[PDB]
């Protein structure tokens, strides 16, 4: 089997196809044209983009394939270091931190974070309750204020107070500008041109701001002796059951930077796409709003009431089906192997999983793959293995999955209990790409149902 390949630019091969603000959407269009697998070549590199459940189920075999750091992850590693997301599976600090942090992220741990999540969710509802007639909501802006504040308070008992300001925290200015520079460098065909010298100075200054501010939070907590039930305490106190070793202060810094990036870029996208799909599908909004009214019978939602929001959970999974907010992950072949009885790979060969194309595989989902239908997720047991992968694969899957879904279910539940929503501009979906996807310029009007907190 001779693999399809998209159009080429002489010595640059396929590299200029990623010279776009929307690289994942460009690759999705290539997938639609070429099918379940295509080769992508750059000077000094080759990867293969996978779109079918048939081939992705093989790529998800951990005995054959392991997590690869894509070029983007190698650039983020310059500030995220050997934190869980930018570490190789074979680095000592990956398994150590995984073993130490897994119990901090379990479904049972969510009982402990619930009160803090409610504190921030109530601030969002009170902001929207206090808007004047015909003012509107900047949805991804307010969802990012919420998710950043939530990880701040659950992560290290720190209040970013995002609802009190329009200008970001100094840590966040440097973090956003570092992420943008990392993503900007992917397309850069000539990195050493002194026209990029300024970008280079700004990056080193941003890395130094993040390192200095997180190193101070760690030193401050060690100085205070405070045992708050948060990730920083779990990381200062925890021993890996395997090595019997704790994490060192440098790695703790990288984990905090990692979790702050995740808290800014991830759940906020999911919540924005979920609200987009509800205002575009008013019958689906009615079903989710009915569930919220029937279930959330107290002014403060309980942990148990959030677990009871089955249809709200189905809405979130259907948003993740169409627009998985972390849309691609990279693997390498552990040994020589043959993919799908047709494509021979050598040890070291790279694969990319295109999660939005996986989630549109008609052999799995049927012919209506573009329709927003939460009822696809009524019965978890009816989804085949490796057909739905918004949180990645195996031991390198998302450690934050339970945290992300608990926060999103709680917040979306309270939003549907407290307000009616209007797509007052007839918003045209415009997907901005960083590491993650968000609907840029998505705005709505909310009308209070006047239910007290
Ligand atoms: C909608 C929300 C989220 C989605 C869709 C999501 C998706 C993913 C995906 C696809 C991966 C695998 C990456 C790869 O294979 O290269 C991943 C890994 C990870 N995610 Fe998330 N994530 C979300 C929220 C969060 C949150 C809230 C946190 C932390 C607060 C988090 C922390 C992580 C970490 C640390 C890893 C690396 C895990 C490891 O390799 O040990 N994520 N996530
Ligand atoms: O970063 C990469 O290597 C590739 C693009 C590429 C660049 C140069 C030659 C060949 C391919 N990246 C990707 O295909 C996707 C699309 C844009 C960024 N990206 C990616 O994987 O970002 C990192 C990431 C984000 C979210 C979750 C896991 C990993
Ligand atoms: N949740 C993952 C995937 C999305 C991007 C990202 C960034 C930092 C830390 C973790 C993650």
């Amino acid at each position: 089997k001779e693999m399809p390949q998209p159009k080429t630019f002489g010595e640059l091969k396929n590299l200029p196809l990623l010279n776009t603000d929307k690289p994942v959407q460009a690759l999705m269009k290539i997938a639609d044209e070429l099918g379940e697998i295509f080769k992508f070549e750059a000077p000094g590199r080759v990867t293969r983009y996978l779109s079918s459940q048939r081939l992705i189920k093989e790529a998800c075999d951990e005995s054959r394939f392991d997590k690869n750091l894509s070029q983007a992850l190698k650039f983020v590693r310059d500030f995220a270091g050997d934190g869980l997301f930018t570490s190789w599976t074979h680095e000592k600090n990956w398994k150590k931190a995984h073993n130490i942090l897994l119990p901090s992220f379990s479904q049972q741990a969510m009982k402990g974070y619930h009160a803090m999540m409610v504190d921030i969710a109530v601030q969002l509802v009170q902001k929207w309750e206090r808007l004047n007639a015909d003012e509107h909501i900047e949805v991804p802006e307010d969802m990012t204020r919420l998710t950043l504040d939530t990880i701040g308070l659950c992560g290290f008992n720190y209040r970013f107070n995002s609802f009190y300001r329009d200008q970001p925290h100094p840590f966040i200015t440097s973090m956003v500008r570092a992420l943008d520079e990392a993503m900007n460098k992917l397309q850069r065909a000539n990195p050493d041109d002194p026209a990029y010298d300024e970008n280079k100075r700004q990056f080193q200054e941003d890395i130094k701001v993040m390192n200095d501010l997180v190193d101070k939070i760690i030193a401050d907590r060690k100085a205070s002796g405070e045992q708050s039930d948060d990730l920083l305490t779990h990381m200062l106190n925890g021993k890996d059951p395997e090595t019997g070793e704790p994490l060192d202060d440098e790695n703790i810094r990288y984990q905090i930077i990692t979790f702050l990036i995740a808290g800014h870029e991830t759940t906020s996208g999911l919540l924005s796409f979920a609200l987009y799909f509800l205002v575009k599908n008013p019958h689906v909004l009615q079903k989710a709003a009915e569930e919220a009214a029937r279930v959330l019978v107290d002014p403060v939602p309980s942990y148990k009431q959030v677990k009871q929001l089955k249809y709200v959970g189905m809405v979130l999974n259907e948003a993740l089906r169409l627009w998985p907010t972390a849309p691609a992950f990279s693997l390498y072949a552990k040994e020589d192997t043959v993919l799908g009885g047709e494509y021979p790979l050598e040890k070291g060969d790279e694969l990319m999983v295109l999660i939005p194309q996986l989630h549109r595989d008609k052999t799995i989902w049927g012919d209506d793959v573009e329709e927003f239908r939460p009822e696809r997720f009524e019965n978890p047991s009816a989804i085949p293995q490796h057909a739905f992968k918004p949180f990645g694969n195996g031991q390198r899957a998302c450690i934050g999955q339970q945290f992300a879904l608990h926060e999103a279910t709680l917040v979306l539940g309270m939003m549907l209990k407290h307000f009616d929503f209007e797509d007052h501009t007839n918003y045209e979906l415009d997907i901005k790409e960083t590491l993650t996807l968000k609907p840029e310029g998505f705005v709505v009007k909310a009308k209070s149902k006047k239910i007290p907190l």
